[PDB]
DNA sequence: GCATGATCATGC
DNA sequence: GCATGATCATGC
């Protein structure tokens, strides 16, 4: 079930690709929602069944003995993401230490298996099509592009400027919340270095930057 | 129209 | 609360 080698995973990505999400859930006895507003992560837990990734919360790595994430990406008609890309939460106490090169974001992003879906909202849940896979890894330029994010965003919350991190900062990668709801908590530093409480943040890349992704991959 | 800010399920 | 998987939907 579980691939040996990245030719098996390919292998299997492709054998699946051009399936229903109703075909293969049926096929794997998985219970198909009527949609996503209540199973937010359902696309992405069909697939990692389907490929044999690692379930539940391990950590960091679906297929730890190959090195590869494993990613869903929704897009519509044209090709174009419906939406933005989580890549892991914030750390907004403790922080010091990490560099770029020994980042959590780095080494998640280091190699992922992008399986693009269809995601436009009005076909019905069990019609849309699981997309051929796209192998990754970060060329020079997007490196240094999610280097620069990641170093800015770092710095923030290493000052306390908490309260000044917004969605906007960032050119790929952005810091937005991530958790149940507007009123979860988690520890972070205040504008005096004092530990508070405030929103979890997690790291997410623009719909901009997996485009060029889909692009340079067609260009292929 | 769509990005930002909000939100949903689950296991421990 | 955190780490897994993300999409929703209101404000502009
Ligand atoms: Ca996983
Ligand atoms: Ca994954």
């Amino acid at each position: 079930m579980i691939p040996q080698t990245l030719e098996q995973l390919l292998s299997q990505a492709q054998s699946i690709a051009g399936l229903t999400f109703g075909e293969l859930a049926d096929e794997l006895h998985i219970p198909v929602p009527i949609d996503l507003k209540r199973d937010k992560g359902w696309v992405g837990m069909l697939l990692e069944r389907a490929l044999g990734a690692t379930a539940g919360s391990k950590a960091e790595q679906d297929f730890s003995h190959l090195g590869v994430e494993l990613k869903t990406l929704p897009i519509n008609a044209e090709g174009y993401p419906l939406e933005t890309t989580f890549v892991s939460l914030a750390p907004l106490v403790q922080n010091s230490g990490v560099k770029w090169e020994n980042s959590h974001v780095r080494h998640k992003l280091s190699c992922v298996l992008w399986m693009p879906i269809e995601g436009s909202r009005h076909i019905p849940l069990r019609e849309r099509h699981i997309g051929a896979p796209i192998f990754w890894k970060p060329t020079a330029e997007q490196e240094r592009q999610l280097k620069q994010d990641w170093e800015e965003l770092m710095d923030l919350i290493v000052l306390g400027k908490l309260d000044q991190i917004t969605a906007r900062i960032g050119e790929v990668m952005q810091l937005r919340p991530k958790g149940a709801n507007s009123r979860a908590v988690t520890k972070g530093i205040g504008k005096n270095g004092e530990i508070i409480d405030t929103l979890p943040l997690g790291f997410y890349l623009r719909k901009e930057f997996t485009a060029q992704i889909l692009n340079a991959f067609l260009e292929t």
